[PDB]
């Protein structure tokens, strides 16, 4: 990961928007400016976002900013992220391209979310959703 110093963010108005801080994240390794990205962004918005400008490795960069950064942070934001990730279309060839021991990293995100009991969410919600996820 550089030493040289991180991109500043403003809000993602717009896929293009979205897409072009993400892919500089990517560039980078960057899961805690990713990180920030999220704790910035509507879940709403990210499957719109998501539309054309979502690659392998960005999925990839944006799950493994939640299962380490927001997971401490709020682990229901996570939740919602995820539920409306599972909206997105591109989404489902992630999980194609993706190999076994990566997509390992998926569970592992849905395993952090179970150990949580939560105010806006429960197991029976999880184990629903993670099916989207093919898990």
């Amino acid at each position: 990961g550089p030493h040289m110093e991180k991109l500043p963010i403003a809000k993602p108005n717009n896929a293009y928007e979205f897409g072009q801080i993400i892919n500089a994240l990517s560039t980078r390794k960057d899961k805690e400016a990713c990180a920030h990205l999220l704790a910035i962004t509507a879940p709403k918005d990210l499957p719109m976002f998501l539309s054309n400008k979502l690659e392998g490795d960005t999925f990839l960069l944006l799950i493994q900013s939640l299962k380490n950064n927001l997971i401490e942070k709020d682990p229901s934001l996570v939740y919602q992220h995820l539920l409306y990730l599972s909206k997105a279309e591109r989404f489902k060839m992630m999980l194609t391209l993706i190999s076994k021991g990566q997509k390992e990293l998926i569970e592992q995100l849905f395993e952090d979310l179970s150990d949580t009991p939560n105010n806006h969410f429960t197991l029976e919600d999880i184990q629903a959703l993670k099916r989207q996820y093919e898990l």
